């Protein structure tokens, strides 16, 4: 149940080197989607793994030793902001680049800006269908806990 996907987010956690910031198992329940993104940002154009739990999205570099990934950057959900990009743009935020499968990603709490761009349509509406439903429940969760609060 529960207890068991606790110990999943520390095993998972377990294959990540040089973790920063709070403990999956404190702040997450869950994963909804992990996969490989090609990520571009100001001064990188590069593939990353990215992990989509509940209320966090960490991204790595792909790296007896159980380390497969290298920490690379987390942003805590409720301050994450997500753009369509339509296919065929090119401008500063894709450092020139034609996007196609991609998206933006606004990291509101260090204002920094980044594209990901999956390989093929349906896995980039995978990533926009695993966001929709993170961010969704998350507000459920917080509406049901204020709405409970107030009446």
């Amino acid at each position: 149940g529960e207890f068991e996907k606790l110990e999943a987010l520390e095993q998972l956690q377990s294959h990540i080197e040089g973790w920063e910031g709070s403990n999956l198992t404190d702040i997450c329940t869950q994963l909804l989607l992990q996969g490989t993104l090609l990520k571009i940002s100001a001064g990188n154009i590069q593939e990353r793994a990215f992990f989509l739990f509940d209320n966090l999205l960490v991204y790595c570099k792909r790296k007896i030793n159980g380390s497969l990934y290298i920490f690379r950057g987390r942003i805590n959900t409720e301050v994450m902001e997500v753009e369509n990009v339509e296919d065929g743009t090119a401008d500063y935020h894709s450092n020139g680049y034609t996007v196609t499968n991609g998206w933006k990603i606004h990291n509101t709490a260090k204002n920094k800006w980044f594209v990901c761009m999956a390989k093929t349509a349906e896995e980039k509406q995978k990533w926009l269908d695993a966001i929709i439903r993170e961010r969704e429940q998350r507000e459920s969760l917080k509406l049901g806990m204020e709405r409970d609060a107030y009446v």
